[PDB]
């Protein structure tokens, strides 16, 4: 008989599952298996990230004790708990979707090896990404393209990434009954409390693949926002109906299929003929994620400065006092400490929101090495995806993909444009709520009058900036410029 395991890393969801779908074919028993390990935080993980992953394990057994079945929640590593549970439950294949980070090849390079001494069919499909990243690099001539431009043409000439997975059976087969490793009280999605956290998370998005599936259809709602979209148009500063998807969360924990947010951008696209186009259409914003994907699967050390070849060599300061005051959101730039203080509480901010903080941490006025801030991000995004940060992050610092280090974003000006009255900085810094519009962005410049009819007095309640932008900006665009020499 088949006895198979069908294994739980991203990729948490029912639909568009290729893995899961094999793993229950001709099958008596099926274990549906997440690894987790109980000493995470004795190693930089916020709760509200972690959370974010409870609640999808929590849906992922709803759905399938819906079918039957029962998600298995294994303490400990995978290569100290399978080859256990391969003789226990007389496993004969091993199905998981494949995973391109530098450890996940690691990992799953000696669970195929422990596969094959116990005898277990591995299958590894690919449904992570749109393609198979490595059959774009071949296609390319052996070389990850490193410009959108050229990536977008790449992929043109591939043709439409595959179609969705058919969805799986309304039963499926259960777990074998009695098996020691399977006991409830073992097996059980735990909270946040039981992992270690003291403090509760604040974020206000729900992790799962069901309120993926719900947020999908409530961006397909209007198909007119959706063929009209153009990514560099949106506002920052939208917080109660935030200007774009915010399905990253779900993209990178797998709660979303990527292929099925494609095939349904496809069917919006045919019915309506003046749809945006890549790189700022909806499309291209997964396109940016494929991209990034691309090349840093194939880039050695793509998440560092030093031994990339893709980043360059730049003279960063060793500055711990600008990364904590940016960090704990006391730069004294409201629109700066308003970012930090969603990402710390939400986990997730607009894109040209980390635009803004990571310019000004980065070549804008800190000159803070950029793997500084993405350790910081690495904390407190719900969204954090290894790939997708350093990339980011590198472009911002004008490190890698981008060289125009004579654009820089104003701390002042930049939000201003968006919110003239200052709404997000007053949601997220309530203690500059009551000040006039007109200071709300340079609270520095407000008489003692205003400050202290208002509440807020630079120095005592609010900080006073840390730097002067047009003093600051000027020296590392002086100091970017002997770099790129
Ligand atoms: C410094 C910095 C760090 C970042 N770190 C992350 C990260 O850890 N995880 C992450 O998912 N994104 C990251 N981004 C990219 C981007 O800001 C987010 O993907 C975006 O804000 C998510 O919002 P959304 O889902 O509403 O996007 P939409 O605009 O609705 O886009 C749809 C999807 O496309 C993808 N996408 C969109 N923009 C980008 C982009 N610039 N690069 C790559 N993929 C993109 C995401 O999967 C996103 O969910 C970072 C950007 C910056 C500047
Ligand atoms: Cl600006």
């Amino acid at each position: 008989v088949k006895n198979s395991i069908i294994w739980f890393r991203k990729g948490l969801r029912l639909h568009d599952n290729p893995a899961l779908l094999e793993a229950c074919k001709d099958a008596k028993h099926v274990y549906p298996v997440f690894v987790l390990d109980p000493h995470f935080l004795q190693q930089k993980v916020s709760v509200n990230r972690y959370n974010f992953l409870l609640e999808s394990l929590e849906d992922l057994q709803r759905s399938f004790q819906a079918r039957g079945s029962r998600l298995l929640v294994l303490r400990g590593k995978p290569e100290e708990v399978f080859p256990r549970v391969f003789r226990e439950w007389g496993v004969t294949q091993l199905c998981f979707e494949h995973d391109t980070e530098p450890y996940a090849k690691v990992r799953d390079a000696a669970v195929r090896r422990l596969a094959a001494e116990a005898g277990v069919e591995v299958v590894t499909p690919i449904s992570h990404t749109l393609y198979d990243t490595d059959m774009l690099v071949a296609r390319n001539g052996g070389a990850a393209p490193l410009t959108m431009q050229s990536f977008t043409k790449l992929v043109d000439r591939v043709g439409d990434p595959p179609a969705p997975a058919p969805d799986p059976p309304a039963a499926m087969p259960p777990p074998a009954e009695d098996m020691p490793s399977a006991a409830p009280a073992a097996t059980g999605v735990p909270t946040w409390q039981e992992v270690g956290f003291k403090e509760p998370p604040l974020t206000v998005f729900k992790g799962g693949e069901t309120e993926a599936l719900a947020r999908l259809e409530a961006a397909f709602q209007d198909p007119k926002w959706v063929a009209g979209f153009q990514k560099p148009d949106t506002d920052p500063s939208a917080w109660e109906k935030p200007a774009t998807t915010v399905l990253s969360p779900y993209l990178k924990f797998g709660c979303l299929s990527a292929r099925l947010f494609h095939a349904r951008l496809l069917e919006v696209y045919r019915r309506h003929p003046a749809h945006s186009q890549p790189p700022v259409s909806l499309r291209g914003q997964l396109l940016w994620r494929e991209f990034f994907y691309t090349v840093g699967s194939t880039t050695p050390n793509f998440h560092r400065m030093a031994g990339n070849p893709v980043c360059k060599q730049i003279d960063w300061d060793d500055n711990p006092e600008f990364l904590a005051a940016w960090r704990e959101a006391r730069t004294g730039f409201p629109w700066i400490d308003a970012i930090m203080t969603q990402l710390v509480t939400w986990g997730w901010m607009h894109h040209l929101a980390r635009h803004s903080v990571a310019c000004f941490l980065t070549r804008g006025d800190l000159y803070v090495s950029w793997e500084r801030g993405m350790e910081v991000f690495e904390e407190h995004l719900i969204d954090q995806d290894h790939y997708l940060n350093a990339a980011n992050w590198m472009w911002l610092s004008a490190s890698a993909f981008f060289s125009q280090y004579f654009r820089v974003y104003s701390p002042v000006v930049f939000g201003k444009k968006y919110d003239p009255e200052g709404r997000f900085i007053r949601k997220f810094l309530p203690v500059l709520k009551d000040m006039p519009a007109k200071y709300i962005y340079e609270p520095w410049t407000a008489p003692l009058e205003v400050q202290r009819k208002a509440g807020c007095v630079v120095g005592r309640d609010y900080p006073a900036p840390i730097v002067d932008h047009a003093v600051a900006s000027k020296a590392c665009i002086a100091r970017m410029a002997a770099a790129y020499r």
